[PDB]
C-alpha cells in the first residue's frame, strides 16, 4: 500500500517499535523515546518539517527555526525532560541565500538558549526544497509516560490552546492577526515550559498535544480508558477572534501545533498539583478526567475525532 | 551570497559556533557536540542525506537506512562516545510504497542493534524526494576533541580506506563489484566499529572521515598544524580494481564515505595504543605524524585539498 492510501497514523504505528527497546524508561509511541543510562532516563527526540508547511504570514526563517526547537522542546518536556541540547538537519537549495540560513540557525538558537540549552551542531545538505529536523536530548530524572487511570484528573497546562488554532485559521482564511498579539506570539514564538518540570515526580502521565488537542485527548482515550471534558479554556482573545463561544471550541479542539501538555493527575495529589504549578507559575486549567470504558465527552456529548 | 557560490565548508564553519556551549566536552565544528552532564559528556550527532545520493547500484533502502545509522555511530565513536540510541527524521512522497519505508527502518535499526543501541522513534513527513536525517546521543567517558600536537603520530584506524572510493567509482563507472566483495561491504554495511572504545583516554585527538581522507586531514592541518603522511594502506583489491598505485592512492585520498577514524596519537603512548588496538580487535595503521607549520604533505609533497 502506497503512503498515501496508508495514512501518516498508520505508518507511524507501523514503525513505533521497530528497534525500540524492551526495557525503556518510555513504552514506543510516546512523545519521545529513550533508555535508562546510569540511574537516568535519557531522552531523544525528532521533529522535522518542510519550510512552507510550518511558515504562516509574517513568519520568517528566524522564526522557524525557533519553532522547531520549541516543538522538539515541549515533547521533551512533556515527558519530564530536561532538555540539554538540540541539533539541526538541513536540506536547502543551492539557490538560496545564506542569510536566510543564518537566520533559521539563529531563531533555533534563540529558541534553545531560553531554555538554558545549546545547538550542538548538525548537518547541511542539498535538497529541493527547504526541509528541516530537529533532534534533541534531555535528562529526564522521572519519565512521564503516557498512562492513565479511571479517577486520575485531567489538566491542560500552558495557555496556548486555542490561539495557535486561530493562527492557522488567520493564515488560511487571509485575515490578519492585528489585534491579537497573544495569538501571534502563540504561532511565532511558541515558548516551550521549563516550568512543567516543577510537576517531576508527581502526575501519572502526560501527552503534548501537537496536533490538537481532540486528537489528543482520543490519543489518551485509545490507551483504554474514557475520558470526560467539564470545560475548556476559551481566552478572551481567543473568543474575540472566532467570533462565538462554539467557533472559539472549534479553534481549541481543532487547532493545532499548541505544543502544549494534557497532564493526568491522581486524584490524590490534585491539591498539591495545582499549588506546585501555582507556585512555579506554570499556567494550569482542570478540564475533566478519566474514566472507566471507552469514548471522549464533552459535557455529555460525544467529541467527535 | 548564493549557497553554490559560498560552498559547504564556508557554510558550516560559519554556523558552527552559533548556540553552542562554550563548556563543551568537545569544540565547536568537532564530528559531534555534547554538554558535561552528572559527571559524563553526552554526546549529540545529526547526518542528514537525500537517498540517491547514498543509494550505489545494488543497494536497496535496507543498506540506505543501515548506513544512516553508520555514518553517524562512527561520528560519535571517534568522539569516544559509545552510541545508546537515535532518531530517524524521514522525508517521503506520498507515492512510495510502505515496504520501501519498512526496510529504511529495519536497516536503521539493524545498524544499531549491532551496536547494541536502539532506534528511539523518529518523525516522518510528506517531501518531493526521499531524505532522511538520523540523530544519535552516546556517553562518553573521555570525550575526544579533533586536537593535534607537533611530535604526534598520525594512525588510520579500519579498514574501509579506499574501498568505499571504489565502490562509488564502480557506481559511476557502472563497473560490477563481482570479485570484490570487501568493496561492496564497505559499501553496503560498513559496520561501525565499537572497538574504537578500546583506545578510550589513550589519544590526544580524532576525527572522523566522512568526507575523503586528504579533506579530513586538512580539516586536522586547519587546527593550526602541518601534517605528514608516511605511509597508506593500499589494500589488495583497491589496487586490483584501481589497475595501478596512483588510481589506487586517488581512491584512497579523495573517495569519501569511509566513516573511519584518523587517531592522533601521542609518542610516547603509542606502543601501547597498538597493543590495545590489537588486543581488543580494532585495525589500525600508522600513516604518518604532526609537525609545527601548516599544509598537508605526502611524502613531502604537498597533498591537495
Amino acid at each position: 500500500m502506497r503512503l498515501k492510501d496508508l495514512g501518516e497514523r498508520a505508518l507511524l504505528a507501523r514503525l513505533a517499535p521497530l528497534g525500540y527497546p524492551p526495557e525503556a524508561p518510555l513504552p514506543p509511541g510516546d512523545d519521545a523515546g529513550g533508555v535508562w543510562a546510569e540511574g537516568r532516563a535519557w531522552l531523544l527526540k525528532t521533529d522535522g518539517f518542510l519550510y512552507r508547511e510550518v511558515a504562516l504570514k509574517g513568519m520568517g526563517p528566524f522564526e522557524v527555526g525557533f519553532r522547531g526547537v520549541a516543538a522538539t522542546a515541549s515533547d521533551l518536556l512533556a515527558k519530564m525532560g530536561r532538555p540539554l541540547g538540540f541539533t539541526l538537519g538541513l536540506f536547502l537549495p543551492e539557490d538560496l541565500e545564506e542569510g536566510f540560513v543564518l537566520e533559521l540557525v539563529r531563531g533555533a538558537a534563540e529558541a534553545a538558549k531560553r531554555l538554558g540549552a545549546f545547538l550542538l551542531g548538525g548537518d547541511t545538505n542539498r535538497g529541493v526544497e527547504v526541509a528541516l529536523t530537529v533532534s534533541g536530548y534531555a535528562l529526564a530524572e522521572a519519565p512521564l509516560p503516557r498512562k492513565a487511570l479511571p479517577g486520575d484528573l485531567l489538566y491542560l497546562a500552558g495557555d496556548r490552546w486555542g490561539r495557535t488554532g486561530a493562527a492557522i485559521r488567520a493564515h488560511y482564511e487571509g485575515r490578519s492577526l492585528e489585534g491579537f498579539p497573544k495569538i501571534r506570539e502563540a504561532a511565532f514564538y511558541p515558548l516551550p515550559r521549563l516550568e512543567l518540570l516543577a510537576l517531576s515526580g508527581l502526575l501519572r502521565g502526560s501527552l503534548d498535544s501537537s496536533d490538537g488537542l481532540a486528537e489528543t485527548l482520543w490519543q489518551l482515550a485509545d490507551l483504554g480508558v474514557g475520558v470526560e471534558v467539564e470545560a475548556l479554556p476559551l481566552y478572551p482573545d481567543v473568543l474575540a477572534f472566532a467570533g462565538s463561544e462554539e467557533a472559539a471550541l472549534e479553534l481549541v479542539l481543532y487547532g493545532g501545533e499548541e505544543f502544549e501538555a494534557v497532564l493526568v493527575v491522581p486524584q490524590e495529589g490534585a491539591a498539591a498539583v495545582e499549588a506546585r504549578a501555582k507556585a512555579k507559575g506554570l499556567p494550569l486549567f482542570r478540564a475533566g478526567r478519566v474514566v472507566a470504558g471507552e469514548g471522549v465527552y464533552l459535557r455529555g456529548a460525544p467529541l467527535p475525532r
